[PDB]
């Protein structure tokens, strides 16, 4: 057939470790483009990005060439990336052992020489994100692309104008949103220089579930709390009814501490709410016992109506403060 | 022997990366139909479906072609595929680092050119679950099937229409049956075409775990927390009752946001419940503080009668609406 | 030497896909026996059996036939598997993404044309088990070896009849014994056979772990749960001694919940006992709430009597019950 | 160079698969010892002991064979193993899929014929742990190092008997201590032996962690509950202490069933102490609820008083036990 | 092309494993410096250290050799690793199965002979680390790199003194600052040695994390024992506001166990404050317990004032003791 002629021919003595270059003085410029089709995942305790996505590979190969008249046509070809060369391109933070791509069996090669790869990857990267606003935090994770061998004078990672586009995703837990990518120059022992493409995605939480686990036990423990000083000092209920929520508040902290990562900058605002309802239970548990130490006088309940009027306006204020965060 | 001969013969300048096509305007029609053995597990905290199966590729290699009478019959040869040009046809949702079978080191070949492969797989994939229904839940997840390589002008992915049959798999948990495939069209940059078999199989939970964990527990609190109000208040138990309420749904709710996914779009019922029963304590210790707190004028047991009664209607039409949901 | 002469002679022309059949109407019976050195676990959590073993492979290679005369003896030789055919022989239940070897760089060839090859590997093997006694409860898992490539007109798997033996290995958690193996015929398409072994190992669970953890705590709950209908209504102290009851018994139900698989079919019967003391708690909790409601007529020794009596007979019995379901 | 010279010289024509014997009825002697450079954990829920250490192989290969005066010296010389023939030996209870080390790309060669390898490994290796002092407990795993593949009439597994020195790691866990290994045969289907080296290695642990979570409040609940019977039953304060010891024991419980294996034989010191602790309070409920019940004749404070003392006697006959256990 | 030319002409008869030295009692000197570019974590679970870094290698291949101007300048070049000789050079100290490098597809190689290779890498590293002063803790971590292959007299493993520069990375978890490299020399044998380099990186925990998880309910839970003794006795509320600190504690305690590793030489002064507060609460039950025992004389309020005195000032020489460690 006339599509091994080409591929016979054209691959007669290519060496996949030549770069493509037809003077010493020379670069090739390989066109990036990352697409994310779905985010997976953000592990925040472990600071990673699961995601999903095709990085577009665009070169030119001038060892590559021919003319479609000698093969009555046939301008696409495919040729697997094994026997051809490719630039060394991986991510700059890599959060895996090795870099590997779900298809990387195939790349379109054309009679103009220049050649499209296109492999589909599920890529874990490493994203700062600050925790202040959890979980109603609206957040930027980066994916940078580029070469660890070839210095600029080598290879030229370049972005694609042509499609200056954005796109949106709509998962159930992140509004994933896309921003345009930049180039930035990353410098080696300040001679060398090692270009590469960085791509921000700025996902946004919006949370069922953190909200019912987390959001409304403490503002109900606070309730509770909040409901504590009216109970009548000489019946011996007050003390076991702190100690209660002093557990209740324990349980609601052991489950925060099992979500909220190691990994932290800030405290987050449900872990301030939940440290402040703690320490509001031990300020009433203090108020109680000091109450009933002196009921051995007896005008206990006006301390107790301003400790409720202190205790409900600033813990208004902190709800309000919460909801517009929210 | 004269089964090494053809298999020199037909094989003396293959090349495993040409397409197998007599004209360059010439596509091959790939035909596939995936088949489950076992469904293994629904893991929804990650959204991912483990399940065992082979998929069934037939293609017609033109370039494979001899007639039995020179080879004293042999029709069926068994050929590797490393050896032979193979369709990269992969899962479009798939949801580890990269594809592999467990068994994929031979394939049919006929006389006629036509090739079958089916190579067993274990199959983890992505597929989209609305737990608004949990555990009592009916669902349905789809396997997507296709090349990400090759466009429609070089292969044709094709379900197979001489097999439409449907089966069925009775799990201790999934009552799953099968749906007929369809075949749906992906486009690639509004020019190039990338098609592909879509195949969903729709599950359905028949458990006696997630009830025994979570509904019991969750009716029975409900049911001591209408207990609560025929309680005297001036005894001083009324108040540990309802912490103590407090702290087992706590408990139950750690239970349940350890089993329930992070990856939530809806609150299940069970949770919806849950939280109604952890809100109607918290209403219950509201009342009896209040209760306690004007008794020291004494005609309360008509507003905890009253409270049973709105308490005991509305807990009757909320568990008869999930007993319906059921 | 002697040794490479014969293994140059007789490896001179091999092909490692060709079947070794002399006519194309034949077969190659491959004698398979599976043997368990150690089982390793049963993980009922995701259904797995975790095992320890030597797969004994068997089979007729014509191919490789030779005198030891013209070799002065030499009648075994040992050539790795990469060199000469090997039948494709998996797990037809297998429980990971790819089957491997632990040792499989050998294999004894004679000069006869038999062929050994005993790979020892790490089988982890899927098998139904049905948990109605967790945790006294009698096994069965079974292990199924066979071929999906080869159909029984291209390769015939057969146990070994020399060896009808049985064996047993004395575990600290597993009293594991061996059944012996039959052959089980599964059918592809209606047309096609594709034979294979199945082998099935009788497990018995001897576990001093979950009856210290599961069985002991549940009957001494039940115990206190007896225990509590003694106590005076006019104190006060049996309500926040029922909801103790309550919150240990769901502590005691998060342990079981933590233990017991999610893949269920029927209640275990330590989780039928757990929620019979847990609905028993409810039953009395119900009962001294309704006599301290009208403590405020004094003859309630009476209804606590009985109730301690049905308790007690009823205790009893399903207490007998789940001894003499050990 | 010269190096170069002899390289191409002696393996010009040599087969990995060859054993290097110059008479068929000849065998290999392969000098094992294994040496531990640190243990790194012992991981006894899944009955796993992770090592780094490497194991030096020796044998002698009579095809390498040159005199140092045709090359101007160079005894030494070093070829990477997958050129050169080397004998199968892995571990006997090994506890991973397939046994991979962490060098294995160089072997010195000398001009005697001899060849040592020394590969660096991490092994991952069963051993049988009782758990009957857990966590005072000294210990002794085995690693078991031989041919599942060369028979004794083809290798010989041979200890080295110059090196008879023991060595010893100081762990913050375990003092690690080594024991003289030896040989012992393996047979297989009593006519074909099967040699290798065992060698044991007897850990103790000395830990502040185990003590700290479990020894500790283990005996200060068991100190709470001899301090329960000073309660006068007439307040009614016993029956909630005693359920709190209840739900503390039961959550000390459920740290020790988290910590203690599965795979388990004995059961432990600390679980038989707990379980103690446990029905001790069942008792101390009863007879408090006993107490109270008869106090509606007052004269109670003898029968508190001699449970006190047995209850004391015991529990320091039952603590000096475990004592002299540590 | 000319890049082709030298790459055929230098590499036309290379053998990857001779190690290249033009005289045989001659080593070759491999610059080593390990560069820190991200500290993952720090797992003290398990003593691993997970970090991203290059190591930059530079040795001199006297076998790659030419001049510039019989190829017309060209003095870089770019070779894979796995057509020239490579050194062996792995950690000391490994903490996974086998060793692995990121990118490993490229190796500069100059006209003078010296290459260099720089692989960039994901290591993980186990490392000392004694949690004496958890969580205020300033810490040590070391890379041993270095060849368990070849010897001082094959290979001479050298740091680089022309770049003596210290870095720093300011981690939300740890203030990362880098130790200066020395050469340290392991013997094998005591005859041949195995030179290496070691670098330290000193960590320093400065987390939010542990604090709010561990320091602040401690310190709360010790503030709520300080406040029991004002409780008065008679009124039965002080033994069950004991036992719940009792719970309390016992839930933080299985906080800190399930965060504080088994892998323990000294305890944490957390750990050492928390069982201080523990068996504060025992110490402060067992007055309560007296104190109501012989309430049944009348003077027993200066016994809790002294004891609160007592326990005011240790508990402030405690806390101010761990203040001055903070
Ligand atoms: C790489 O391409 C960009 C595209 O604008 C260009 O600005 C830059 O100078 C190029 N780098 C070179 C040629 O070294
Ligand atoms: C692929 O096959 C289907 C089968 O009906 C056909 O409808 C479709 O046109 C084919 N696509 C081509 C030929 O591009
Ligand atoms: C395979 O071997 C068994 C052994 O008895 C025999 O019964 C069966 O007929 C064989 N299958 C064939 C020859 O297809
Ligand atoms: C293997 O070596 C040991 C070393 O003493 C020897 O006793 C034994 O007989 C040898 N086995 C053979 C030669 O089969
Ligand atoms: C290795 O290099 C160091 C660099 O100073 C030198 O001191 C040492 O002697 C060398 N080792 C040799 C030549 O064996």
């Amino acid at each position: 057939a006339d599509e091994k002629r080409l591929l016979k021919c054209i691959l007669h003595d290519y060496d996949t470790a030549i770069r493509p270059v037809q003077n010493v003085s020379d670069v090739v410029n390989v066109a990036l483009e990352v697409t994310v089709v779905k985010v997976i995942d953000l592990d925040e305790k472990e600071h990673v990005l699961t995601t999903n996505g095709w990085i577009y590979h665009e070169w030119n190969d001038f060892q590559l060439k021919w003319n479609p008249s000698d093969y009555s046509g046939l301008k696409k070809i495919r040729i697997p990336v094994d026997r051809i060369w490719t630039p060394d391109i991986v991510l700059f933070n890599n959060a895996d052992e090795s870099y590997r791509y779900v298809v990387d069996k195939l790349a379109v090669v054309y009679y103009t020489g220049k050649v499209m790869w296109v492999p589909h990857a599920r890529l874990r990267s490493f994203c700062v994100l600050d925790l202040s606003r959890f979980p109603f935090d609206s957040q930027m994770c980066t994916l940078v692309f580029g070469s660890w061998t070839h210095d600029v004078s080598s290879v030229n990672v370049t972005l694609r104008n042509q499609s200056k586009v954005q796109y949106m995703i709509d998962g159930k837990e992140w509004q994933v949103t896309s921003v345009q990518p930049k180039r930035y120059q990353w410098t080696y022992n300040s001679n060398e220089n090692y270009a590469g493409i960085i791509t921000g995605i700025k996902l946004k939480r919006t949370s069922i579930y953190y909200q019912y686990v987390f959001i409304m036990p403490t503002v109900l423990l606070a309730f509770l709390t909040l409901l504590m000083p009216f109970i009548p000092p000489l019946g011996k209920e007050r003390i076991t009814y702190g100690i209660g929520l002093v557990l209740g508040c324990t349980l609601l902290l052991m489950m925060l501490s099992d979500r909220m990562p190691t990994e932290l900058g800030n405290v987050p605002v449900v872990a301030a709410y939940l440290a402040y309802v703690f320490v509001m239970v031990a300020i009433n548990l203090l108020f109680a016992i000091m109450a009933i130490n002196m009921s051995m006088q007896q005008l206990t309940r006006v301390i107790d109506r301003l400790l409720f009027g202190s205790f409900l306006v600033l813990t208004v204020v902190i709800t309000i403060s919460m909801y517009a965060h929210y």
